[PDB]
């Protein structure tokens, strides 16, 4: 026979929520102590309190088990099996249900970014020419997002930093067809480029300058619309030139939905 302490342990449970089984009448021990007062139970009941504690663990209340107990369908395996197949039906349509919202919901999702489009307005900007430091990237790559990661560690060497709370990620044409992607801060002239940067330098232009505020994966999206209608409903017409994305205190990481980044559109 075995003590109570000896059945809760290798079942790693309490040694009360086996007295309370107890007090329910749920699962009584063979016999009872008659000079300790203590419970004793049979190696027989182990794996009888084996299914009543695999029913609390499929988060079965101990009531339900209570009334399994009594009217019997809780020693009957065809009876038991039939409670758990029910059961079973019961979490697959509840994980059925809450697919149909996700779909739902990644549906409502995609029509509040045609919303944050529509609210993209532009504002018209002239600056003068600045030179940047960072890491360049010549070449049309299908990446960016990982030269930051491959520019952040190294970002500590830049000297001269006329601001540091601002970056700047510049895409330069070429006459090739092929674009340059360049991340990197605005530094002043004179001070020395970390060994493998580079220095750019962005001309004085004219800007239409879109505030997306998202994701940075999310960035392309913004440039297509921008280029598709944006600027013809404003009457703004695109200029060969240089863009760059401005990073200020506003954008807070990569992933972060709450991060803003301005977008310099070159216009005439
Ligand atoms: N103090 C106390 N302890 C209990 C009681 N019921 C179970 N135990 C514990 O359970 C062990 C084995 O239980 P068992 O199957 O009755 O197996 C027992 C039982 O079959 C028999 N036995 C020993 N003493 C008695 C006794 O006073 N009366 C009876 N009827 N049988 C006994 O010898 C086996 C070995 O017993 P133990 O080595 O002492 O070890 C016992 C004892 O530590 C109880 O009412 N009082
Ligand atoms: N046919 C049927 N009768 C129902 C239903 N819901 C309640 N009842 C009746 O109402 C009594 C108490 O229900 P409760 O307050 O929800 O209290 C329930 C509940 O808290 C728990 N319980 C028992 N069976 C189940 C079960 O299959 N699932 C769950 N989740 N809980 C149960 O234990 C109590 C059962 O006490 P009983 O003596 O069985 O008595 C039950 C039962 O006769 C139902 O969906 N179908």
């Amino acid at each position: 026979m075995l003590t109570i302490g000896q059945l809760a342990r290798i079942f790693e449970i309490s040694t009360k929520t086996l007295r309370h089984y107890d007090a329910i009448g749920l699962f009584v021990p063979a016999r009872t102590g008659s000079d300790n007062g203590y419970r004793y139970y049979q190696p027989e009941q182990i794996e009888q309190l084996s299914r009543i504690l695999a029913l609390r663990r499929l988060d079965v209340p101990l009531e339900a088990i209570d009334r399994l107990k009594r009217d019997g369908a809780l020693d009957d395996p065809q009876r038991l099996r039939h409670f758990l197949q029910r059961h079973q039906h019961t979490l697959r349509e509840e994980i059925s249900a809450r697919q149909r919202l996700l779909a739902e919901l990644d549906r409502t999702l995609a029509t509040l970014a045609h919303w944050r489009i529509r609210n993209m307005h532009a504002r018209i900007v002239e600056r003068p020419a600045f030179s940047v430091v960072g890491m360049e990237y010549f070449g049309s790559a299908p990446t960016i997002g990982q030269l930051w990661e491959r520019f952040i560690p190294r970002e500590h060497e830049i000297a001269g930093k006329h601001d540091p709370e601002v970056s700047y990620g510049i895409c330069a044409q070429q006459p090739n067809g092929e674009f340059h992607y360049v991340a990197g801060f605005e530094v002043q002239e004179g001070w020395p480029v970390p060994e493998g940067m580079v220095r750019f330098q962005v001309p004085a232009q004219k800007y239409a300058v879109f505030t997306h505020k998202g994701t940075a994966p999310q960035i392309a999206e913004s440039f297509q619309a921008i280029y598709s209608h944006l600027l013809a409903e404003r009457g703004l017409e695109p200029k060969a030139g240089v863009d760059f994305e401005y990073y200020d205190q506003r954008f807070r990481g990569p992933l972060d939905p709450n991060s803003q980044v301005d977008l310099y559109i070159p216009i005439y």
